[PDB]
């Protein structure tokens, strides 16, 4: 009943409550995922105003279960559904502050929900994060698999006008392989709130 | 938990097993419904070969819960979800054979399913149904509401190259009003099997 929950389009809800160097903010996203196609379409909004941090830095934190596993890899995220999984990460931004995140990803009724908590500390003022000198775009990366859970490691590349991820996933109630990601960030021209429109393609 | 199951796009499965004048056939459909928009998008296929009857005659039988209730009419199909409802009909085709149908419409996991049984008797040979002289199109109609269930009556107009519905709906586990329907039938050019592509718009 794992994979068989993803054979088509699934609604997504993402909620993150965060705090970076004392700056509290909350983000809510709604969209859809198509695991057969490794597709995500989502819109995120800052419900607390202007985001004190760059949108790209929250991309990795905000539903890997929608990844396209090749058909010979089905056996190697979906396996943990519908009960879901806990996804924890430690994110270190070079010469800048660290993110510690804990999220719970599971089905809540017929909706896949990602309920998330994020804490940022030791970020420098005027730095790439708080001075908002980071570009609104996203590069392509590879996510490496391996306590009855998955473990993950990768480094995100943020275009600066001029981040090491450490991940642990554990089931709420898998051999080595990896996932390839490509992302596109955009804006809703008709949106007055701080937001992020995202499209994502991931395969293993 | 009725209406709150339809605030977005819901997957649909339709299965009909039927028998008209001894001609057995089965039809399976898959698609999506958007109740907020009174929209249905579906593809039906005859899994038993060529349909012995015209596709338009099965349209009314094959998810009214996807109808667009105006926001002042919410209180007046969705109310019976997720447990679902039984939908029964008697269909009389003038100077031609009658359909008696029984269907069960309910959620099966996260999918809205319409499991249906259909029996046809007293149809004339060479007639509008069995001689396949009926056009592949569909007119617009109005569905009238009124035993803890809904009751319904209407007459479908089939373009002939040259049908009174009697309905009863009962909950598995509402004041007078009506619904307006508009339908479009098409074909998948890349489909070798007997099929029907349908798009539907319904409001109350």
């Amino acid at each position: 009943k794992g994979e068989e929950l993803f054979t088509g389009v699934v609604p997504i809800l993402i909620e993150l409550d965060g705090d970076v160097n004392g700056h509290k903010f909350f983000v809510r996203g709604e969209g859809e995922g198509d695991a057969t196609i490794g597709k995500l379409s989502l819109k995120f909004i800052a419900t607390t105003g202007k985001l004190p941090v760059p949108w790209p830095t929250l991309v990795t934190t905000l539903v890997q279960a929608f990844s396209r596993y090749p058909d010979h890899m089905k056996r190697h995220f979906k396996s943990a559904m519908p009960e879901g999984y806990v996804q924890e990460r430690t994110i270190y931004f070079k010469d800048d502050g660290t993110y510690k995140t804990r999220a719970e990803v599971k089905f809540e009724g017929c909706t896949l929900v990602n309920r998330i908590e994020l804490k940022g500390i030791d970020f420098k003022e005027d730095g790439n994060i708080l001075g908002h000198k980071l570009e609104y775009n996203f590069n392509s990366h590879k996510v490496y698999i391996t306590n009855n859970g998955i473990k993950a490691n990768f480094t995100i590349r943020h275009n600066v006008e001029d981040a090491d991820h450490y991940q642990q996933n554990t089931p709420i109630g898998p051999d080595d392989h990896y996932l390839s990601t490509q992302t596109i960030l955009s804006k809703d021209l008709n949106e007055k709130r701080d937001h992020m429109v995202l499209l994502e393609y991931v395969t293993a």
